[PDB]
């Protein structure tokens, strides 16, 4: 009851802010996590017992992938504790729940594969769900380890309480298909500009909570450039893998998949960042105020990109 998480001081104060990287010591993500619930959510949200077993199990069904893997839910989770901490009075208290377990659990069970190497691979997982085929697949394996014995984290929730999490997790889950993410954000700009967007109303709440995910799930664009160049290098091992297999299946890859044209990274890199992240991290700025540093850390990486290319590293 009384058993507090405490970390050391530098994790203790770095932590809180949006720029903080986990480290690269594996034994010490569980207790990051457990941290995070305590302060986001209270001592009170989980049984101790019970959210330690349910997180070692997440951990053992995420891969030994370059990008996908257990770090990067962790990451993710710890980018959605930042915004939720910076945000203390615009979250129910089963949002803030959700959200951390919908991070962690985000991509549960990834190949480092995209849902269209599933599709013209034919996998058994592309005829099981037509759209958001991995993200289908990530919630499912969320409900499966929830129904371990020993694993129901939300059991003191009331049967209604209950349809509210899973509802707000299956949501938050879905939305990290980036395929989804551009009308999403176009919603949310139109919304925000007309001045029609409405907290209380629960489908604008439910876009808000999309857009959140994504920019926890890109939040490599937000590190110090050290950390966001050598993410960047894991993220392309999986890219240049799937590029492999759909030339292995008789189809030219698209040149971000192909290891041939890795000299276009710098510049696949920039577009990437105008199209998607900076758009992102805007619209998630003007709705959240206090995410600015999301933002600025991004435009500062940009720089860092367009450096690259003018031959300055
Ligand atoms: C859109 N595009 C095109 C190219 C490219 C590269 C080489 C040759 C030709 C084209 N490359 C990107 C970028 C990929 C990409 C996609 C999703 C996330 C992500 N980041 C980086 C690391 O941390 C999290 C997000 N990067
Ligand atoms: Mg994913
Ligand atoms: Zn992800």
């Amino acid at each position: 009851g009384l058993m507090q998480f405490t970390l050391p001081v530098r994790l203790c104060k770095e932590i809180e802010l949006f720029h903080f990287d986990i480290g690269p010591f594996e034994n010490m993500w569980p207790g990051i996590f457990v941290y995070m619930v305590h302060r986001s959510c209270g001592t009170s949200c989980f049984e101790l017992e019970k959210l330690c077993r349910f997180i070692m199990s997440v951990k053992k069904n995420y891969r030994r992938v370059p990008y996908h893997n257990w770090k990067h839910a962790v990451t993710v989770a710890h980018c959605m504790y930042a915004i939720l901490q910076n945000n203390h009075t615009l979250f129910t208290d089963l949002e803030r729940k959700g959200l951390l377990i919908a991070c962690l659990c985000h991509d549960l069970d990834h190949r480092g594969f995209s849902n269209s190497y599933l599709q013209k691979f034919d996998h058994p997982l592309a005829a099981l769900y037509s759209t958001s085929t991995m993200e289908q697949h990530h919630f499912s394996q969320t409900v499966s380890i929830l129904q371990l014995e020993g694993h129901n984290i939300f059991s003191t929730l009331s049967s209604s309480e209950y349809e509210q999490v899973l509802e707000i997790i299956r949501k938050a889950i879905i939305a990290t298909d980036l395929a989804l993410y551009f009308g999403n954000r176009k919603q949310l700009e139109e919304m925000y500009q007309t001045g029609s967007l409405n907290l209380n109303n629960q489908s604008h709440r439910d876009r808000v909570i999309g857009l959140m995910m994504t920019a926890c799930d890109l939040c490599s664009v937000t590190k110090l450039w050290p950390v966001t160049k050598l993410t960047a290098n894991d993220i392309y091992a999986e890219f240049w893998a799937e590029g492999d297999e759909m030339k292995k299946l008789g189809i030219q890859p698209i040149p971000m998949m192909d290891r041939d044209k890795k000299d276009e990274v710098p510049q696949g890199q920039l577009g990437f960042y105008n199209a998607v992240a900076i758009p992102c991290y805007t619209t998630l700025t003007q709705i959240l105020p206090p995410t600015e540093p999301l933002l600025k850390a991004c435009r500062d990486n940009l720089s860092q990109w367009e450096k690259v290319i003018r031959g300055e590293e």
